């Protein structure tokens, strides 16, 4: 009771509590378990972070503040200290000595305490049952989802007993209730103000970005550290002063090289020397002087700041115990006198803070949160429209050709990302023709890169990779319960660095109709029951499909002709094989197509810019003619696959007999290369 | 430190900076350095000592 | 529900509640000439405290 | 083949970056056996292709 049990009315009454929003569905359901006759031991289902010691916090304060019903008053709750039991065991078995001596008084006290055990799954196991099934006492407990769940079902009076409440982590509105209800402790505990958008955009985009961590928790992580990283940088000296304050030091360092001399007339210089001292001097003492103004500023407020907690903790304290000119006194009298010159005290910072800054706002957020990432902060700078517009200058950045893939494959990305499909669709559904090589995987990583910002983002399926029914069963690994838990899914691993994936669904056409079937359950529906039955949303994921159908048309159409024609007779091709639901289902119809003659030396000097930098580290710089590379290319056109054979014929045709002309001695580095004209087999002249 | 035993922490200001803000913090205050090592924890550690011993810090 | 006290004695008794500790407020008085109205909320309030007698009565 | 990398057990890589995978094919015997000489050598690309088509991935 006294020495190793605590009261809860001297706790709540103290003060040791944070303050709590609006938390009713969740303390009324306490009540109503609360008055059953049996299990009235409630256990909340969830973790700490969303606040449960904040909860019984609150139920303190509706004990506190009177705000508790009929039936819960009266009782006087004693709490157990288990940390407090700890004290006065040396000899081995103490502990237990002053514990069961709590069963001791509480096995007395028959029902007038009401136990509350601040971590629950602390309280072992065997002991815990008979006094609680005989009657002996009254408690109430909380934890883990996953504990609970390992924690009730199995023992017959253990399920009797402990008993389930849905307690959960709110919406966007209510975490910035929180905030705004906890922004007293923030502001007038952390020398820092809150403005109500940083709460907003703290609940709401913390909300939404990371569904990791819990509400308020990681907004309290915000504004906890954010808040002392404005104080603590309030607490420092400002730029000008320490810029000054090196210039100075270096010219009485230099100062004293001056005034130590052996050659007089040489040495007795530093008259301008010490005029420019005097001058810095006068300028950094100006300085530091403002910085003991706003010092001066923050000292009134900062008074006035420990007399205005206290004039509010007076006035709610007046509030409760109960004085009656004290109220009044207080009341009209001396608080609204500290409202008025405490506006008086935001001007005062209004007009004296100019280089130190007293308000937080999103900006040093944005440095705690820029510093946390690591995301480059203009990607956030950046909208969906204006990167939807300007989508072909970056991509004209990096990848070199590919216009009507770029205008038309852009105008499915405005539309989709625009809205202008089904909203149940994923976001690019998309039919690609053309060859391997000509930079799909490329256009993975450019994309990738883009929207997606990563150089490491693509996984690829033709149709021939399927691992099959059984490796969904794999990448799920050993159901839960048996071997490896040491790695379990490697779904955490080429999952834990990509969320998202760009696919690139090779030869679509080529597959089996059930995968007509199981891919229109992929354009279809925005996800895919897989072959285990459950469904994962891919309208966060582009569907880009390609294929392989008409490749020696599309390798000859590509100088000189347009390229909706292309698109059209291969679409007279692909109404045939298709139904016309997958017409209607991917929006237009892209070929990709080898490049032209400049643009295919455009590739062959991309893959020998590998040896212009290979080569610029060595000391050599080729300067290759268009026709030395032109026989690379019509020596490297074979017409069966494309631009394939075209870095066999470079690095066999030209860079084996280059490697044996470098690595043999025919080719002297530091000198320039021009790949010369001779017969067809080409050899290097120095 | 005092004797001058050891050796400097120089540049990578994001990491020290980072830990002062997680050491700055009320409720979630003290620090861990992750990773896999050999980026030097303790001796961003070393950053944040230093940074304190040599009067620079916040 | 038997246990407790209905909703219209907790309205009713929080206006009360309210308006006399707007009372307490209201007796230490800055002018005492510019501040004649409240005599309706007087005798509104002494209504108020009729209507409390009867609904506490009951 | 694409990497030069081998994701293995506990989540890393196997270094293959720097060396060479080799595979001896029991296929292509006959096949050679009858384009050498007198047959097209493209006609046994294709039909060994073709055979290649039934047993691997292009
Ligand atoms: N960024 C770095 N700065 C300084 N030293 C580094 C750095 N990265 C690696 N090192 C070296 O690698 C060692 C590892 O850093 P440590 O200071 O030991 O941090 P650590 O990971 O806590 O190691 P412990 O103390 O054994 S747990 C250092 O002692 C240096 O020799």
């Amino acid at each position: 009771l006294k020495k190793y049990t605590i009261d809860l009315t001297e706790r709540a009454e103290q003060g040791k509590l944070d303050p709590v929003i609006g938390r009713d569905e969740e303390i009324r359901r306490t009540i109503q378990v609360l008055q059953r006759r049996t299990k009235n031991n409630p256990v909340l289902i969830g973790e700490p972070g969303v606040g449960k010691t904040a909860i019984v916090e609150g139920l303190a304060q509706r004990i506190i503040n009177g705000e508790v019903p009929e039936g819960l008053k009266g009782r006087r709750v004693l709490a157990l200290d288990m940390g407090a039991l700890v004290a006065g065991a040396k000899y081995r078995g103490e502990f237990e000595e002053r514990l069961k001596g709590v069963l001791n008084d509480l096995a007395k006290q028959e029902g007038n305490v009401i136990l509350f055990i601040d971590a629950l799954h602390t309280m072992a196991g065997n002991m815990l049952k008979p006094a609680l099934a005989r009657g002996e006492l009254h408690c109430v407990g909380a934890t883990t989802l996953d504990e609970y769940r390992q924690y009730i079902e199995k023992d017959a009076a253990l399920e009797r007993r402990f008993q389930k409440v849905f307690v959960a982590e709110p919406s966007v509105e209510d975490t910035i209730a929180i905030l705004r209800g906890l922004k007293e402790r923030y502001e007038l505990h952390h020398h820092v103000q809150i403005t109500d958008p940083a709460i907003v955009a703290a609940a709401t985009l913390s909300h939404r970005y990371i569904a990791d961590r819990q509400l308020p928790d990681k907004a309290i992580d915000l504004i906890d550290e954010a808040a002392s990283s404005i104080r603590m940088q309030i607490d420092s000296k400002p730029e000008e002063l320490d810029r000054l304050d090196r210039r100075i030091i270096q010219l009485k360092l230099e100062q004293q090289a001056l005034m130590k001399e052996s050659d007089e007339a040489s040495k007795k210089r530093l008259d301008m020397l010490n005029e420019e001292l005097s001058d810095k001097e006068r300028q950094y003492s100006e300085l530091e002087e403002e910085w003991k103004a706003e010092k001066a500023s923050l000292s009134g407020t900062q008074t006035i700041k420990a007399e205005l907690e206290q004039a509010k903790i007076a006035i709610e304290q007046a509030r409760r115990v109960g004085d009656l000119a004290r109220m009044s006194e207080l009341q009209y009298g001396k608080i609204p006198e500290l409202e008025k010159q405490l506006e008086a005290a935001t001007q005062l910072e209004g007009k004296t803070m100019r280089l130190l800054r007293n308000k937080v706002t999103d900006a040093e957020i944005a440095e705690v949160l820029a510093r946390w990432t690591g995301i480059p902060v203009s990607r956030m700078m950046e909208s969906e429209r204006e990167k939807l517009l300007r989508m072909e200058q970056e991509l004209h950045h990096r990848v070199i050709g590919q216009n009507e893939a770029v205008d038309a494959v852009s105008n499915a990305i405005r539309r989709s990302r625009a809205g202008l499909a089904d909203p149940n669709r994923p976001i690019g559904s998309f039919l690609f023709l053309g060859p391997t090589g000509v930079g799909k995987t490329e256009l993975c990583k450019a994309l990738a890169n883009f929207m997606f910002d990563s150089d490491e983002a693509m996984v690829r399926i033709d149709m021939s990779e399927f691992m099959e029914k059984h490796s969904v069963s794999r990448l799920v690994g050993a159901p839960p319960g048996y071997v490896g838990y040491e790695e379990g899914g490697y779904l955490t691993e080429a999952v834990r660095r990509r969320p998202y994936s760009v696919i690139l669904l090779d030869a679509v056409e080529k597959a089996h109709p059930d995968v007509f079937n199981i891919l229109l359950q992929v354009l279809d529906d925005g996800r895919l029951t897989d072959g285990q039955g459950r469904t994962v949303d891919f309208r966060n994921t582009v569907v880009i499909m390609t294929s392989n159908l008409g490749v020696r048309e599309t390798e000859r159409k590509s100088i000189g002709l347009i390229h909706q024609d292309n698109s059209t007779d291969a679409m007279e091709e692909i109404k045939k094989i298709f139904r016309p639901e997958f017409i209607n289902r991917i929006d237009e119809v892209v070929v990709f197509h080898p490049l032209g003659e400049q643009h295919i030396a455009s590739i062959a000097q991309i893959q020998l810019k590998r040896l212009y930098k290979r080569l610029e580290e060595r000391g050599y710089e080729i300067h290759i003619s268009d026709e030395a590379l032109k026989l690379l290319s019509e020596n490297g056109y074979d017409p069966v696959y494309g631009a394939r054979p075209l870095k066999r014929a470079i690095q066999q045709q030209i860079e084996n007999p280059l490697a044996q002309q470098i690595l043999s001695g025919e080719l002297v580095p530091g000198k320039v290369i021009r790949l010369e004209v001779n017969e067809d087999r080409i050899v290097a002249v120095q």
